[PDB]
């Protein structure tokens, strides 16, 4: 089923890149609509970049959460 | 750059599952709007496929070409 092969391709770019600064925990994310939004860091490290004045690391990649768009 | 993420995963997902007729050929693709569609199988397997009177691999997968959606 083709919003399966969605699916298990988000799982997966979800699992195998953690967070950007940590480099161990896996990436803070949320329901957009019909969007994945995967930012770069985890919650620990975003909330730090703010504390030290890095926006170095800011950002997010959104990903339609379906096979059909 | 965010959009470089989106763009370097797509080229990924796109080289490391060929089609799923053959396991051989990349899959075919176009353009739709700004959605990148893979299709399930490759040209020479899909219309294969339409003369042996399959469905059974038809399908695709679009993809958002840009990191924010
Ligand atoms: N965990 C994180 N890692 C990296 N960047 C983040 C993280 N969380 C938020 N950001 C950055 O913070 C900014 C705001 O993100 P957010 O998703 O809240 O945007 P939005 O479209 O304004 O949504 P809303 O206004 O509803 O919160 C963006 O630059 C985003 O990349
Ligand atoms: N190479 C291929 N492998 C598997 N399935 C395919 C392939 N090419 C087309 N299809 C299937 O054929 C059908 C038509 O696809 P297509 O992208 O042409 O749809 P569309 O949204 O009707 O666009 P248009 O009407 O502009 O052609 C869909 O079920 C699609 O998955
Ligand atoms: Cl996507
Ligand atoms: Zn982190
Ligand atoms: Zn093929």
């Amino acid at each position: 089923d083709d919003d399966d092969k969605k699916t298990n391709w988000l799982k997966r770019i979800y699992r195998v890149r953690p967070c950007v600064k940590c480099k161990v925990a896996p990436r803070d994310w949320k329901v957009k609509n019909k969007h994945l939004r995967i930012y770069n860091m985890c919650k620990t490290c975003f909330n730090n970049s703010i504390d030290i004045g890095d926006d170095t690391y800011h950002g997010h990649v959104d990903w339609l959460m379906y096979a059909d768009s």
